[PDB]
């Protein structure tokens, strides 16, 4: 006799809270610095969507990581937001940079087919 | 915050599932919660999203290891931890009282409120 409970779309709700947390700088365990702009985040969430961060966080315990000159802050901001929401916004004029950065950071689900 | 170029449905559902797998392998975890000498790796963020007790505990401390009081049992805790990462709670008839007590202690408010509830599994 098993008793069972199941909350529908639980992950959807939890990731929203994690995004709120990040937006308010709560329970973050890494700071990612891009051209002198610091973004707080959770390693776990970055790792879930990026094989680049997966490999980096597998191999380094530093509290801050700085990305190379490739990555620009606006682009990174969009990618970060994607990792917490599954939404990627449109970028008029810098779609090439955004795509380059997504590829660089090996964001696996951002491109299709 | 205008035009999206992509939107993955049910993204959070899949990501939390990834987070659960990471925990089960000890990856990218930032806290170790110890219960009657049994240590559990976790992510503070995932605990805090579901547990008012943990939110509090993490703000009144600066420590990678947390020890829960002796009133909290390991098997029950494991069930609560899994729930925080899945939204599913499972257990045997005969263990519901202990699980409910543990959920109360850790102030998992999704567990004891209106909405979905426990059932007998098929």
């Amino acid at each position: 006799q098993t008793l069972q409970m199941e909350i529908p779309n639980f992950g959807n709700s939890i990731l929203e809270c994690l995004n709120e947390q990040r937006l308010q700088g709560l329970y973050c365990d890494v700071s990612v610095v891009v051209k002198g702009h610091a973004f707080k985040a959770h390693r776990a969430v970055l790792a879930a969507s990026s094989s680049y961060f997966r490999d980096l966080f597998n191999n380094s315990r530093s509290a801050v990581v700085e990305l190379p000159a490739a990555v620009q802050p606006q682009s990174f901001q969009q990618i970060l937001s994607f990792c917490y929401t599954g939404r990627l916004s449109m970028n008029v004029g810098d779609q090439d940079l955004l795509m380059y950065t997504a590829g660089f950071l090996q964001i696996q689900e951002i491109m299709e087919k």
